């Protein structure tokens, strides 16, 4: 395919939204969705694009098992990758989490995914507004706005899909889709 779906999990929503991402693409514009339990760091360089998606658990860290998640993920899956220059590549990424039982690290995950890349020169899309969300504070947040597409199925699974289609509606024109 030519864009990389990848994403971590614990209770499978993050992997959830993900299926429905590549629900409607080709398997030549995307492939299907990939844990980053089992990308090779070979395998995930190949891309020039990707969506990435994560959930964020105990203390406001990435799924992994320093959060306790059950097996490994983003944490474990990054120190494969650090070596690799994204610089010429584009990124969009997209965040679960719960604004209401963590009103002061909604997202962070999202942020330090977002440091990850960005830090390796990717071009990074997707900003979302921050409108619609009730929280206090986020690492997700640069410049009161949304690294990437935020999500909460915790308490605003009724916005989901309206979120998702619009937040790919405008990251289209970036990953060279019709859309
Ligand atoms: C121990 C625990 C800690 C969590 N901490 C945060 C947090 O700091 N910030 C946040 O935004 N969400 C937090 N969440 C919410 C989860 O990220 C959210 O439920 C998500 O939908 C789970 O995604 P998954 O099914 O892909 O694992 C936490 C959930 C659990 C169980």
């Amino acid at each position: 395919a030519k864009i990389g779906l990848f994403f971590g999990s614990n209770t499978g929503k993050t992997r959830k939204v993900a299926k429905s991402i590549k629900k409607r693409f080709d398997d030549e514009t995307m492939s299907d969705a990939l844990n980053v339990n089992r990308v090779s760091a070979e395998d995930f360089a190949q891309y020039q694009f990707l969506i990435l998606g994560t959930p964020t658990l105990g203390e406001g860290e990435l799924p992994g098992l320093s959060s306790d998640a059950e097996n490994e993920s983003w944490e474990e899956f990054l120190p494969k990758i650090e070596g690799l220059d994204f610089s010429g590549k584009t990124v969009a990424l997209f965040g679960l989490g719960d604004q209401v039982g963590y009103p002061e690290n909604y997202l962070d995950a999202l942020g330090e995914l977002y440091s990850f890349f960005k830090d390796r020169g990717a071009k990074i899309v997707g900003s979302w507004s921050t409108d619609g969300y009730e929280f206090e504070s986020s690492e997700a947040v640069v410049d009161g706005k949304f690294v990437g597409l935020a999500l909460d199925l915790d308490n605003q699974s009724g916005k989901t899909d309206e979120r998702v289609a619009a937040w790919l509606a405008q990251i289209a024109p970036e990953f060279g889709l019709s859309l």
